[PDB]
């Protein structure tokens, strides 16, 4: 569940996320807007100047961004996502 390979297509303006998960499927939604129950972490992404939107569907990703912005530079952002420490914060 974070990031496990990532699939060529004929275009480069948006690439599908390969979960660790298979089968079946786990969320599926769009979001161009943010909120819709999705992780506060995939917000940054949304806010992540260069994205342009989201699509969750099965069990994979399509993050689409803007032609005039590249992967390189969103990427270092996507990446804090599923890597900034998973806990349960209460105290």
């Amino acid at each position: 569940m974070k990031i496990i390979s990532i699939s060529e297509t004929p275009n480069h303006n948006t690439m599908k996320i390969t979960l660790s998960e298979s089968r079946e499927g786990m969320t599926s939604d769009t979001y161009t807007k943010v909120d819709d129950s999705q992780p506060a972490f995939i917000n940054d992404i949304l806010k992540v100047e260069g994205v342009k939107s989201i699509f969750h569907v099965m069990d994979f990703i399509s993050v689409d961004k803007e032609n005039d912005a590249n992967w390189e530079t969103v990427l270092p952002k996507v990446e804090a996502v599923f890597e900034l420490e998973h806990h349960h914060h209460h105290h």
